[PDB]
């Protein structure tokens, strides 16, 4: 078989995996990831995408299942394992291929979905959308941002600003940018309506 | 007391009564909704702005989520009665309350009904519609062929739960529901902002695609 036949089998096992998901969520997150590497890849001119695309659809469903899957696919030891070893630590660091499925995840987190997520979290564990708190805007992008109670815009300062400098090849980086840049606008309105005729 | 000593013990009395919450929205909420009154009244002209203070700040006193609303009214009657009303205010304030839990309201109702609406849109209605979502365990978005102006039909009711799904069926419909000119104003920057929001958001969803 070739790769194309590959990647489509392992795109099945992928949703066979989560096909108890009654949300469809963990479909949809491995499929934006997928296709976020894929536009990567072909933008950091990588021939061979195999590896990638193969990691990208299959780095949730964790290994000896994963193993035995893998072992259908008649993959030679320093694919299979490349494959396996990114997957397993998706700290080190990793080859283009490892870094650029790490990307797709990364800009997965950002945006008008990394927003969207953080919220659903912050609604499945009763947090509240924002507190008030003494600390100044500046000092929140700095560590004292973990003495503040648990809030979805907690989650902003504490982790999702700092996401697009950590992006690894200058595609993902400029991809993360604009969702970057439309994070910030979206916290403007947040605290433009939060803090509305309130003095 | 004066008046705004009065409407103080009214914003005294709501965080008592939102004490419980543990997420920190039903007091917050109603803040929002007490300041969007205020900003809408003023602009709006409206000379003596007793009733709207008051009722914004009490709107949703008679809906308690531990109790129900025959100990929650008994315990806004007797607040009230603290307040020495006249009878027209006091019937205006209750008045509002009711049809805050289709009717015209006079222009303070309106008002208060205004600022109220104008808290379910804009980034803060996108946040609670996602946090909702994520409570009641659905997903932000689901496979559909309906293109977007399909979508702001009746038929949006085929489509299984979903963050997105709501800012079709009830988000987009409240900005057409404004009364007054100024809410109207800050209504159009909310709704065009849940607008630009939902076409990031689905850039990234079909991003690639
Ligand atoms: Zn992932
Ligand atoms: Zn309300």
């Amino acid at each position: 078989m070739n790769s194309r036949m590959k990647i489509k089998k392992a795109y099945e096992y992928m949703k066979s995996f989560h096909q108890h998901d009654t949300t469809g969520h963990d479909i949809a997150h491995v499929e934006r990831v997928y296709n976020n590497a894929c536009y990567i890849a072909k933008r950091e001119n990588i021939t061979d995408t195999l590896v990638i695309e193969l990691s990208s659809l299959l780095h949730d469903t964790v290994y000896d299942q994963l193993k035995q899957f893998l072992s259908t696919l008649d993959l030679s030891s320093e694919i299979s394992q490349q494959v396996l070893y990114i997957i397993k630590h998706m700290h080190v660091k990793l080859s283009i291929d490892g870094e650029i499925v790490r990307d797709a995840d990364r800009l997965d987190a950002i945006g008008a979905i990394g927003i969207a997520r953080t919220f659903q979290f912050s609604g499945h564990f009763g947090e509240p959308m924002w507190t008030e708190t003494k600390l100044s805007n500046e000092e929140l992008h700095t560590s004292l941002v973990e003495e503040l109670d648990n809030s979805a815009i907690k989650h902003f300062y504490e982790k999702l600003f700092k996401l697009k400098d950590l992006m690894h090849t200058p595609t993902a980086k400029k991809l993360a940018e604009e969702r970057h840049q439309f994070m910030i606008q979206y916290l403007k309105q947040f605290m433009s309506e939060w803090n509305f005729n309130k003095e």
